[PDB]
């Protein structure tokens, strides 16, 4: 009679293609560069889930912002950091990442 993590959830199909296994990820806290697919994937899997963006493709900062706006410390850049990481690009998957990559790396 216990939960157990599979089954259940969400991303459950996300992990066969985006399989990045939280390696490609974890290269992404150091300034230096990343280029795998499996981490844009698997994101676009967190931005559906997380309310962001829909599964037809369309970007919603009004939602972003706030979120990225409560819990911080640091209220102010978020606005600019949305709609200049906000870049529309041919594909929703795609500019997931950039959401989730942007606005992590802003020091160079």
């Amino acid at each position: 009679e216990t939960p157990r993590e599979k089954l259940k959830q969400h991303s459950d199909a996300c992990k066969a293609e985006s399989g990045v296994s939280e390696e490609s990820l974890n290269k992404v806290r150091n300034r230096e560069e990343v280029d795998d697919p499996k981490l844009k994937e698997h994101a676009f899997c967190i931005l559906k889930r997380a309310g962001f963006i829909d599964a037809s493709g369309e970007f919603q900062l009004d939602h972003i912002k706030t979120k990225f706006k409560e819990n911080s410390e640091h209220p102010e850049k978020v606005d600019d950091l949305v709609a200049k990481c906000a870049v529309k690009k041919d594909t929703p998957q795609h500019s997931s990442a950039d959401f989730f990559k942007c606005v992590h790396d802003n020091r160079s």
